DNA sequence: AAAAA
DNA sequence: TTTTTGG
DNA sequence: AAAAAC
């Protein structure tokens, strides 16, 4: 059957047969992100995504026939990798000073594209020179990013994610005993590692005020136990939690990035779908809804622009059915 | 950079 | 060709 | 007042 250009019409499991090609495409996309070339960035991310869905490895140029998101530029990169097992284009990016600095600087929690570009133009090349500088002033987010750097750069494994789930559930049921807590993000998609642990929290009987106060109550509780290392509440919150080694089957603990999302009970299917990801799967779900169905999808609702009506859903399956899409399992959304 | 309009 | 590319 | 966080 014909491979769709949309990640939401493809099954993408964690068995990637084309990592030689996708690692190169991911590097080229990242360089275009840094150079603020959004269009070229997105084209390399889509090409990498479609190759991740293939049930076989590309071994010749003939194998690329009929695969969407592979134009002339991308096919030239694939040809070069088939030639000698390496990408000369990705090798040039890996040796570029601007690219090396951007990767290193943005690896700090609280440092994005703008601050990384600023530090590079100031002549900084190492994290040690940035941290020891007497004129630089750091945001509260960056201070936490540097303080817990080694823990946050080492990423989270499944026993750690599960130990965090227990902490989240224990804290949440203390204030809302009927609340449903679901682990979302990469770990829901079957990943054995991740940069953080994400959760969706919802309650069938909580009031508008109870729903608003839960994240404040849960973070104050952790602050009292000395487990809240960083907190930013937007409803959602970006946290750094202290995970004691005794809770997971040196200092005796590990800093873990945790994100919590609280949503009204009736919108829980839209929120679950939006927070499960992957990022490419989400973008293509919304792109497909707009361009193929004249619908508008977000983390709270699904709207029909022609009929001028909102479509209701109690599950992810009902959202896929409204969109006219075959149901894709969470472990098949690794686009 | 690739595909739709 | 020009426009869109998640929201 | 950008900038960072998904
Ligand atoms: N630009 C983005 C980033 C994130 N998300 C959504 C989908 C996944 C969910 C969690 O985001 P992350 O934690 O940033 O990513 P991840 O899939 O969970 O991967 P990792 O396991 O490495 O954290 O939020 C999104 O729609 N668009
Ligand atoms: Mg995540
Ligand atoms: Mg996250
Ligand atoms: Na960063």
């Amino acid at each position: 059957k014909k491979i769709s250009q949309y990640a939401c019409q493809r099954r993408t499991t964690l068995n990637n047969y084309n990592q030689l090609f996708t690692d190169a495409l991911d590097i080229l996309a990242e360089n275009d992100e840094l150079r603020e070339n959004e269009g070229s960035c997105l084209a390399f991310m889509r090409a990498s995504s479609v190759l991740k869905s293939l049930p076989f490895p590309i071994t010749s140029m003939k194998d690329t026939e009929g695969i969407p998101c592979l134009g002339d530029k991308v096919k030239s990169i694939i040809e070069g990798i088939i030639e000698d097992g390496e990408s000369s284009e990705a090798k040039a990016v890996l040796n570029d000073e601007r690219y090396k600095s951007f990767k290193l600087f943005t690896s700090v929690f609280g440092v994005g594209l703008k601050t990384a570009e600023k530090w590079f133009r100031m002549g900084f090349r190492t994290l040690s020179k940035i941290q020891s500088d007497k004129s630089l002033r750091f945001t509260q987010m960056q201070k936490a990013g540097f303080l817990y750097y080694e823990d946050l750069v080492s990423c989270v494994n499944r026993p750690e994610a599960e130990a965090v789930s227990m902490l989240v559930k224990e804290a949440v049921v203390t204030f809302l005993p009927d609340a449903l807590v679901t682990m979302t993000g990469g770990f829901r998609r079957g990943k054995m590692t991740g940069h953080d642990v994400d959760f969706l929290i919802t309650s069938p009987e909580a009031t508008e005020d109870e729903e608003q106060q839960l994240l404040h109550k849960v973070t104050d509780f952790w602050k009292q136990q000395g487990l809240l290392l960083y907190c930013d509440i937007l409803q959602k919150c970006f946290l750094i939690l202290k995970l004691d080694h005794g809770r997971v089957h040196g200092k005796g603990w590990k800093a873990i990035r945790v994100d919590l999302v609280m949503c009204p009970y009736d919108r829980r299917a839209f929120a679950l779908l939006g927070w499960t990801g992957s990022r490419q799967f989400e973008r293509d779900l919304r792109r497909y809804a707009t361009h193929e169905r004249k619908m508008m999808l977000d983390n709270h609702a699904l709207y029909d622009r022609t009929k001028r009506v909102f479509l209701e859903a109690e599950s992810e399956e009902e959202i896929f059915a409204h969109l006219g899409l075959d149901y894709i399992e969470p472990w098949e959304r690794n686009a």
